[PDB]
DNA sequence: ATAACTTCGTATAATGTGCTATACGAAGTTAT
DNA sequence: ATAACTTCGTATAGCATACATTATACGAAGTTAT
DNA sequence: ATAACTTCGTATAATGTGCTATACGAAGTTAT
DNA sequence: ATAACTTCGTATAGCATACATTATACGAAGTTAT
């Protein structure tokens, strides 16, 4: 609470920047610009943030038309700057206390709706699949191998990226097979193997078929395709998230062409698509919350249970009773 | 100090909307009663003190009022107070002590907290087979509101909060209805809540003549006039106030007119299916752990209250 | 904090006494005039209790080889002495805390085991039933109903005492019924009706045959039946807990005789052996632990469960497991 | 104060008691630690400064020990601060910081908390199919005492304090083992672990060849020496050492003599029948709710971590 | 008129975070 | 004199009301398109 | 001897109240 | 020139490490009845 004492702990906060990682950094500077320009222009001061300028804002992020769960984040990370400095947190105040709590209330009440992936669906997976299997294209083939490693195994796009060629073993009947090790916690686990179907593997292949990934095994299996239609293979390299992702939104457009309605938020398929879409997919088909709550490595089912809600399996009790 | 005590208070009443309306409506009710007998014996209200408050409730007491309705009394002064960052009047022994003398009196002379009227299943499938054959507008509303209520379990006013565009439909044909916020939960998720392919159909039923789905930010349920002419809306809802008298009305519709008892709960009401719902999941075996999903609670205390009616596993041992 | 502000808490406490069962007030007096005692004997203040002095107390009463849930009850009504007057709670303090925390492991670490009541079970009420059934003796009729009204029913002792004999209407072949009153909670019941068998009814009535209950209704089922085995009715007065407590003694000495084992706790039956059995032979029998956690009125498990342990129904998935 | 803080200390190790054996031996295990460093570096060990406890978690990080035992270490550290009133070196943000900075480093880099090598009925069966041929006094023990384990999931000490008289039988036959205090619980009331018919007949057998029964305040398992013979005792249980060398040794027995790796985790040890069963329990489609009355747990965690390692939903789903 | 509300006041019942990743539209970077 | 209780007191086992809201119950009193 | 421990130190994994009633042995109270 | 990315930044959805203990792992070093 003295100038020497907020100075001590900013310089222990970037002695050990480390005890973060860099996408939280991230959105801390992010809110810092945000919070610190708008207190420039409403002629205020960023450091230390003061309860009625953060309400302030906070209703600015508001009618700013941003969403409760943004707003958070911005409280957040200023309450995580205050509290790592040796000052008050903001949320410390009654003022930024009750305003979170009516902006909640507010936005609730006026149909805010949190988001999530559309399905990509078995339904999907064959409708892409029957319209570019035929086809001689490089970027074709990679673009369905990943349309199958990404709904036949649920990993995230972080770990597909991830893949290298030596992973991909093989198994019954000719079935490919692969060691992940998607956690990235202490208490959890070092990893994971999984496998792939005659079609999935039939696939994957074609790839590596052509993708020339049979070279250099430190290799991984994703690599980008050039316009000539030529891979470029690289053990040094991973495909950003951004086009993995891309791939998503590429063959949606495809099938349902140009981007649509309203101008943003999941309109086509994203990174999460596949899991959400395998997962009713497989709860359709009446799998054990188990391997659903699991094929994902999901430590929790609030997550598994609102992408299978609309589902009739899901649809509950009084549904039962009432139909007998 | 009475600067602060001045703030904090203005700082209650410039964020209203961080509490209910409700809440407000309480809390203004309190005082205005507090504020009045305070007048009566010539003390100040505010701050109050424990002795006054103590005479407070012992006087709601007198009054014949119930043990929860003096309880709410001496919450809302525990909030003035606390939300001013003075000390609550529950903080003293004068106030703890009587608070709770007065609960054990009162119970221990039977007085005990009610509940709504169950509105069951047989309830439900008696009531539709009678209305399902009107064609006034009335009876169709009345009808679907009576089916969602029984079938979801939601509470008044989240039924009465379910906009036409929060509908959606399982691909096998069922309605599924969003709610956002209720009594236990504001939240951006939110929950669907479905219907049956029968309740189903009964609200299809109700759009259809009611022409609510004339504008998806539409109130699903809302006035519907002498005339029969349905009164669509998307800025005001309809009335808790006769969302419950649907309840009643009905139930006079079945019984007849109600006692002259003036008592509460003589037909049924806005939480009368719920009671009932609970009530007839139990008796169908269904997991308390899936009870409380179908009313949405967290918790497992107002689930078991509901039930404990229904039994002989004894003559039965005994008899063999 | 100031004899002044203590003089007022205790008037405070005085005035609203009936904040509390007169049970509670026994229990608090009890205390007291126990740690006074001791306090007077060991050369030290009991109000306001000092820390360490309590602590002392505390060692004392578990030297006094007394159970942890009894030092507990002292503590106890310690805290509530000083809480209910505007001093410090000995809980608050870190030697007090401790020291209970020390003596809650030393004592389970050698053996204390907290009791309950003797199963007292269709294979004991039979019994009883055929040593009593052909006696002329009114206090053996009595002592049947009894047995009968409290095994079939598990109504508690402060309960059956409580009946008056229109709560006896009949139903199904002539089998008898009853409306307690059991709670005195508020959010939770007003009452039941209770049923009595071919066996519970047939007995009960003998009881009315010659108890004479069937005089001024206002009566009570149960009475005492003076030494020469002529009843005594009375609308005005209840069957002490003692003496029906005193049926379940007196019976299981019948059966079994003299008073046994070390010199005190649950050798024979007590007023709670009827419920625990019952509750057995319902689980025993394969009865869904509703009536069994309801029968009883049961509104927490681990209570019921701890009545039914022994019982190989309750094994485990283990057991389960290893036998196939 | 110097005054204050030398009584709170005093005050603690007055009720050393109120303490795990254990938590003493680490609290002085750490300290012996953390005063070296310091007189290593010349630095006062306390109170403790926060800049000087992140060096010494760096230097702990550098001897390449566990993100836990680091974790420990900083735990005691903190408790002797706590306790002693003062202010916990976790307090400081160089503390909180080089925490979260080496358990990352540490886990993406790799690093695994690990647990014991599952020991289950397969396991069991096959140890037993052996080992009840034999007459051995210790191989007739040993084969109880797995028995248990495998069957209750008691913990080594929780078994290691099992006295005779604290066995009974359902009516049925089953021995039941009454458990008094465990990691997660010290009541008076206590849990009875029922044993299966067949682990129950391996129990009686060891009660009967070593005479335990002799003195039902008698621990159920004792030593065995190199002639057979059995040392009951009333007084002294049998070492954690001894239990868990059972395991270690029951696995040489199948599997040889272990790697020279000197990693940890190579053979059974006393927590591989939980893990074990745990798991077994899932496969055999056992509630989780059950699942954690066999381990005692309270909460859902442990049990989860247990598991995750069995699949194939999905050429399933795709092949047809 | 009047059905069918609304409104509104007092009575009374009912309930139980904070770090890290992805989403995308942009802007920038290579190699065709 | 005792059997058959009652009341006592201390020992222990069995429960389940207090927070801080936010909601419903129900009608009287006012409203508006018919 | 030596099997089979014990002990003991450092390393590292695992877990998650407070009011009110009953129990009894005693002591006291009536009516046989 | 662009296709096919990469890196950016801000918007939002998806998770899951920090307390305060109390326990196990495992062997070396010491012990004691054989």
């Amino acid at each position: 609470a003295t100038s020497d004492e907020v100075r001590k702990n900013l310089m222990d906060m970037f002695r050990d920047r480390q005890a973060f990682s860099e996408h939280t950094w991230k959105m801390l500077l992010s809110v810092c610009r945000s919070w610190a320009a708008w207190c420039k222009l409403n002629n205020r001061k960023w450091f230390p943030a003061e309860p009625e300028d953060v309400r302030d804002y906070l209703l600015y992020l508001q009618a700013r038309g941003l969403a409760v769960k943004t707003i958070q984040q911005h409280l957040g990370q200023l309450n995580m700057l205050h509290r790592r400095s040796g000052l008050p947190r903001p949320s410390d105040s009654n003022a930024v206390s009750l305003v979170m709590r009516r902006i909640r209330k507010e936005n609730v009440d006026a149909g805010e709706r949190a988001k999530q992936a559309l399905a990509f669906e078995r339904t999907d997976f064959d409708q892409v699949r029957s319209l570019m299997e035929n086809s001689d294209r490089c970027q074709d083939i990679r673009n369905l191998a990943f349309l199958g490693i990404a709904y036949n195994t649920l990993l995230r796009l972080a770990e597909i990226a991830r893949i290298r060629v030596k992973d991909i073993s093989r198994t019954d009947g000719g079935r490919m097979l692969i060691h992940i090790g998607r956690t990235k916690t202490l208490v959890s686990t070092a990893g994971v193997e999984k496998a792939l179907s005659l079609g999935v593997t039939k696939l994957v292949e074609r790839w590596i078929s052509v993708s020339g990934v049979a070279d250099d095994p430190n290799n991984y299996l994703f690599c980008r395709v050039r316009k000539n239609g030529v891979a470029a293979p690289s053990a040094t390299s991973q495909l950003s998230n951004s086009a993995l992702g891309g791939i998503f939104g590429a063959t949606h457009r495809l099938i349902y062409g140009a981007k649509d309605d309203s101008g943003q938020r999941y309109l086509a398929w994203s990174g999460h698509s596949a899991r959400v879409g395998a997962a009713r997919d497989m709860a359709r088909a009446g799998v054990s919350i188990p391997e659903i709550m699991q094929a994902g490595g999901w430590t929790n089912v609030n997550i598994v249970m609102n992408y299978i809600r609309n589902l009739d399996s899901e649809t509950g009790a009084m549904v039962r009773l009432l139909e007998d």
